[PDB]
């Protein structure tokens, strides 16, 4: 209305910028899409629709992000891509004779990776029951029941991959 408002640096305008890894199972490589409405400038690789293409896993890349809106500094981001999405396999380990009382899934890790594990969180959602571990084991669950058990990978609580199973606590 009056004064033209000031510019941020574009440090300051995209200093805490989030990122989604979407993986490419055909050229085995992830493509970063920056959460910003804006479209950005990528110095000096290309970042086409707000998207960094044909990242390797488990290697860290920079981006210099700037806006026509923000002034200089540039705001330097630093992609830590995930492991590969096949290296992950979601293992039913429930006990045949114990079938109709209890239901045991774990992640299986099928290929090595460089990522530090530390930083990879699983989560689990059986019913409305939610749980936080790379196994997880239920027992005494009453017979006759099926649920839809929801899973997903995090990456420095980033969710890189995801998997369903149905389970029926009975033994076919
Ligand atoms: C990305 O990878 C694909 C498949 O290997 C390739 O066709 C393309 O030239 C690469 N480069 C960019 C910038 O997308
Ligand atoms: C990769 O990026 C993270 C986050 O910036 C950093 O803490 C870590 O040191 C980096 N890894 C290497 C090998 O420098
Ligand atoms: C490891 O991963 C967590 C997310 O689970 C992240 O917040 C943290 O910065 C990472 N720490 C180190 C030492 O790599
Ligand atoms: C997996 O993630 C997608 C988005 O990436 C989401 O639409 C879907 O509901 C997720 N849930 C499962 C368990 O597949
Ligand atoms: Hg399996
Ligand atoms: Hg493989």
């Amino acid at each position: 209305t009056g004064i033209e408002g000031r510019k941020p640096t574009c440090d300051e305008k995209y200093a805490n910028i989030t990122v989604d890894y979407l993986y490419n199972k055909e050229t085995k490589l992830f493509t970063a899409k920056l959460n910003v409405n804006e479209n950005v400038e990528c110095g000096n690789n290309t970042c086409t629709n707000n998207e960094v293409h044909n990242l390797t896993e488990c290697k860290n890349a920079s981006v210099s992000i700037s806006h026509n809106s923000c002034t200089a500094p540039d705001k330097t981001l630093i992609l830590d891509v995930p492991p590969g999405v096949e290296k992950f396999q979601l293992h039913d380990c429930t006990q045949v004779e114990k079938a109709d009382t209890t239901i045991c899934l774990k992640w299986k890790n099928i290929e090595t990776f460089t990522c530090d594990t530390q930083n990879i969180t699983y989560r689990f959602q059986c019913g409305n029951m939610i749980f936080d571990n790379k196994e997880i084991k239920l027992e005494n669950l009453e017979p006759e029941h099926e649920y839809k058990c929801d899973s997903e990978i995090l990456y420095n609580n980033h969710k890189f991959t995801n998997a369903s199973k149905i389970i029926k606590t009975d033994f076919g």
